[PDB]
């Protein structure tokens, strides 16, 4: 109905309104200027002199450096057969694809936008050598790109996608040198700034719906969008920490030390140059002042500011960020206490691991989405039944204890004769699905050794 | 299109322009004077006693030293998949290529610039031998160069570089001895003969893409280029604690010692010689001095400044600085406890550990793009596709600890009758991809031994 270039309008109207929004979560995770950081107690000309404090980034950073998908798996055909070769396991092509794009480099990537932002796009779409070089022509071009160049609509009676525009500025600039219109149709992109474009550059593609889907860090149903992941919580912890370090650091440079007074003295008397103010006098080590009676003079001076009285406030914060945060106390420093054994280990991040397991929950439908869109585009005909019901498999968010497994595991198999399966064992162990199938075939090299 | 003799002093402006913003980021790791270091109580000519603080180059050598690549892995032509055939493959003809331009070497510099300046640059050719380089000239010379001397224009809509320029300085007089410039189907280069160039020598390529491949520190997608490792926490905690360090050294010089005063005596009383306003006593051990004064006359004293009110907020910062860096509680001596079981180290290391294989997969995502550039550079013909899913290997960046990992590999492979195959027990011990062939080889003199 609606005219594309009128959708290109008003949704590049809507898409840079958001960036009202991002930029207050962004300037958490870099360290920018934020008013309410500044520390009141210190002088308008020492005020230059910003702290930062880092909660936000470790947070975003210790939840994103844990998450990393293993592979797909989707449920056989009657007959139960897990894998084939040769004939494939319809699981290995999904890996595959992932493999020939480097979404294990760009996913990972992408999910620090998505818990920063609380949203990141999933873009799919067919190469053609009119644009790039570097990409196998078979696979499905599966890209992510940030709320800062993607903003797309959604319906809330049916929670789909209707449209989507894609916004690229040059030049460090705000030139928006680029846009790309979705539609459930067709593509369009225009190749220069606004007011000033190329004639539309468009293609049809073969799905009922639009080829972008949203990564959300949606945390309840409500919530359509997503939340950014930097919570009002650890943002409030943030600010609050930031201005007893610019109280603290103000005063180390006014007032960590005495004032030295002297009453009744006559600035003549003591020989205070008139012009200056100033009565110079050699300070090495036990020179002893004599002055002067000076009516009854006496010597007397102010008192440091100790500074413990603002640290032992900032070791309270550091209290509060970790409780708020649910990271092990020793990422924040909270105490001299580490964990001394695997089963310590896995008591003190408890909590951090079950955040990123749910995490994995939650980012794994927005990948098993963007998958069935790729083949359904790729293979054009209808979608295999069982491919709604496939799953994403993940890494184990916790530390990788080794020996601890490994004892357990072979106390387990106890040599075949034991409790469970060999390919149990190996999946117990940790090892990746590209990996078990790998040893499958060093272990049936060593069933022929001698 | 452009004339590339206007193209090269378009860019060799853009270096210059670049030039200016990398300085602010090498001044914290070469720990240079910056003006938010000095510490403002300090008196005006004792201010040249800079203090300088090592947290930016702690934190930047402590991601770099725990990188190292140990090889390539290609997945082979299906139905017969090993790891290698016993014969030159893809993972070798690489790997060769890498011992050959000593990268094992290079690349580690190139990581340390990646992260300081949040960038650097691979570059491909064949050698020429004209120029009497000590190289063998079958394989193809891949070398890496930081933006204090290349620099690249990239495409916002596909993320290619378009053109870039190197330029090399004679001296800090800042005159360029030669310029080279790479253009997608040649590259050019000029020498600076007497103030001005020389015509240029061209020199064409096979490949539709410049051979200048950017290493960059991309921390987040809506960081369309990277960005230093350096972050405005560490920068702003850096400053902060030299100005501690500034204003306790200046104290020491001027307060740790009491000042000591009397009232009501004359300076002619005392016998002060009036032309210098001084008097020389015998300052040795248990003497009493005694005076005449009356005049309400008493002895008194201004105290030492406690310096101790100084390291109180020092190890404030510390912890602030391990806290932002995530670096083990020991590499900023903020730690009472020491860690001493091969757990407790796995605990300790882990925020630093999934930090460096988070850096291992995004330069490990540029590296294979100069491998498959340099395959498309000596080979000539378009790359077999499998190249397009080639993964980097890395070796594990935690500290080793040998013996608690031989007495879970041993237990796991139990003789052979146990739960892995013998490879799978060398990849867990972490022995490299070219250890593990050589083992192989030691493995069959011992079987045919006996």
């Amino acid at each position: 109905s609606i005219d594309p270039e009128k959708l290109r309008d008003q949704l590049l109207d809507a898409f840079e309104n958001k960036q009202n929004e991002l930029k207050s979560s962004k300037a958490y995770y870099d360290a920018e200027r934020r008013p309410d950081a500044i520390g009141l107690a210190v002088p308008l000309d020492m005020r230059k002199y910003l702290a930062h404090v880092g909660y936000p980034r470790t947070y975003v950073d210790a939840i994103a450096e844990r998450q990393e998908l293993e592979g797909f798996r989707i449920p056989s055909a009657n007959g139960e057969e897990p894998e084939s070769g040769g004939e494939n396991d319809p699981a290995s092509e999904l890996w595959d694809w992932w493999q020939a794009n480097n979404l294990d480099i760009e996913a990972t990537l992408g999910h620090t936008d998505a818990l920063i932002y609380g949203t990141a796009y999933i873009t799919i779409s067919m190469p053609d050598p009119e644009v790039d070089f570097d990409v196998d022509p078979e696979v499905p071009l599966i890209r992510v790109e940030p709320p800062t160049a993607l903003y797309a609509e959604v319906d809330p009676r049916t929670r789909k996608v209707l449209y989507a525009i894609r916004a690229i500025y040059g030049a460090d600039g705000n030139e928006i040198v680029s846009a790309t219109l979705y539609l459930p149709d067709t593509t369009m992109t225009w190749l220069r700034a606004e007011g000033e474009w190329e004639a539309p550059t468009s293609t049809p593609h073969g799905l009922e719906m639009v080829p972008v889907i949203p990564i959300s860090n949606r945390t309840r149903l409500s919530d359509l969008y997503g939340t950014s992941e930097i919570s009002p919580e650890l943002r409030s912890v943030t600010d609050a920490a930031a201005q007893i370090l610019m109280n603290m650091q103000g005063t180390a440079n006014l007032m960590a030390i005495p004032q030295r007074l002297i009453f009744g003295a006559k600035p003549e008397e003591l020989g205070i140059n008139a012009e200056t103010g100033q009565r110079m006098f050699d300070a090495y080590m036990a020179r002893i002042l004599a002055f002067e009676g000076g009516e009854g003079a006496h010597a007397e001076q102010f008192s440091a500011a100790e500074l413990r009285n603002f640290v032992d406030a900032l070791d309270a914060l550091d209290r509060k960020a970790a409780s708020y945060s649910g990271l092990p106390p020793q990422y924040l420093s909270s105490s001299s206490d580490n964990p001394a054994s695997a089963e310590a280990i896995k008591a003190a991040e408890s909590r951090l691991v079950k955040k990123v397991e749910r995490k994995n929950k939650i980012f794994g439908g927005a990948w098993e989405q963007a998958m069935r869109l790729a083949y359904k585009m790729v293979k054009g005909g209808d979608i295999p039944t069982e491919y709604y019901r496939m799953e994403t498999v993940w890494r184990d968010p916790s530390t990788p204890t080794y020996a601890a497994k490994a004892d357990a595991a072979a106390k387990l198999f106890a040599n075949g004769a034991g409790l469970i399966p060999r390919e149990r064992g190996w999946v117990d162990m940790g090892y990746t699905i590209v990996e078990r199938e790998q040893m499958r075939q060093w272990l049936e090299q060593d069933q022929k050794q001698g």
